[PDB]
């Protein structure tokens, strides 16, 4: 079996996995805790990064460069843009962009810097495995584009703009950064999100109400994927 | 001697060091090139990260976690906010914040996420070493606060807002993220910037005109610091 990283942003996104696993060891590193467990012939490394692009980049980098992760599964919640998504629905990202990476003053498109592309892709084999798991367990699973940036979106105008520019189905604050790290380090990456809110007026209240439950839905799914890897 | 990382964002910020060093080895890693050289009893690792917070976070993490850097010196250019700064002037950061890290919907201040602080500090001993180098070489050196985010600022209103909220003397797109990584991994960090522009109307044109020269000023200074480490 391979060494698998499971990464979230907040305690709520990862604690459900630790409760399921029960037996694990801890290491304090990178001003955070990294958790180690054996599960179905796989060595797991788990952590929550803390919120946002920088924190999630650091944790993905640590999990691969220091702890030797060979595959990385991201689990957590997101703000829904696609009106067909409801709170609780699962979306995996086929590709992701940073909507707030902006050198447009120099005539390049939003999300672009030299040497990189606007969109980073996730791993096709992991995505196909997720589709198999979803079918086997009768779980509804949607494929889409995720827009990542360092703002909590709770504004219909901003939602509409990001949706339009990137054809994005959801937003969050860690996906594109984690996917970029994994691509750069040649590690297959899967990004799964359960919707906690619709990223408009009162998104903060929906997020507060639904984060715990939506986080569990995503967490359960990525652990099921580990069984089939 | 210690293992020293020297990091910039763009080729212009690091190529002057490579030209001075002359002899070095290259390793392709993390969708980038990392350069290795010996200088005055120190093993150096150098790179330009590519632009922005995610790219710079990844490079700092790689330099420390994979290549074992024990100190990190960041060199490059910046947009001046403090009206006493002129193009070409050197500023080292005493502390830095991410102005575009925004969960203010939840009633926290701009730049804050739970588990972290608004400002990250750089290393006092390195900062004092820089002051000694500046005095010895008769170079004007200013201490200040740097605001970091993923936008090229070329707008007087944005400049004024970021300046006001963070009491920032300059802006750039990599400092706070690099400083955060170094702090998290217990590596002393120094962030030096030479002004390339004043971050208002026509900042893009000043940046184009002055980036090469200002980048050399910063690069020369960090190499002088390596001699005294
Ligand atoms: C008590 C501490 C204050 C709560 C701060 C919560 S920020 C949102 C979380 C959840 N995650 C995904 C996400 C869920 N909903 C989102 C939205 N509307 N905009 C941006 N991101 C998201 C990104 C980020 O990790
Ligand atoms: C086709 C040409 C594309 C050029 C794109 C250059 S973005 C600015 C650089 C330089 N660096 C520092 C910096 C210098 N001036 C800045 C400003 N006004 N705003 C934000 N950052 C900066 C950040 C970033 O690494």
């Amino acid at each position: 079996g391979m060494k698998i990283a499971i990464l979230g942003a907040m305690s709520e996104e990862i604690t459900p996995l630790l409760e399921t696993l029960k037996d694990y060891t801890k290491i304090e590193h990178a001003n955070n805790t990294y958790y180690f467990a054996k599960y179905k012939d796989h060595e797991l490394v788990l952590a929550y990064s803390k919120i946002g692009k920088v924190n999630s980049t650091l944790s993905a980098s640590v999990m691969i460069e220091k702890f030797g992760a060979q595959v990385l599964l991201f689990t957590g919640v997101a703000g829904a843009f696609n009106p067909e998504l409801e709170i609780g629905d699962l979306l995996y990202a086929t590709k992701l962009a940073q909507y707030d990476l902006d050198i447009t003053a120099f005539g390049h498109p939003l999300g672009f810097v030299p040497g990189n592309e606007i969109f980073i892709k996730t791993d096709e084999k992991l995505n196909n495995l997720a589709l198999e798991v979803a079918k086997e367990l009768n779980i509804k699973l949607r494929a889409g584009i995720i827009a990542t940036g360092d703002e909590f979106i709770c504004d219909e105008a901003k939602k509409a703009k990001i949706r339009e520019i990137f054809n994005a189905d959801a937003c969050e604050m860690e996906g594109a950064s984690v996917a970029l790290v994994c691509d750069a380090l040649k590690v297959p990456c899967f990004i799964l999100r359960a919707m906690s809110d619709k990223a408009g007026e009162k998104a903060e209240f929906d997020f507060d109400e639904f984060v715990i439950n939506s986080a569990k839905i995503s967490a359960n799914f990525v652990l099921k994927m580990c069984e089939k890897l």
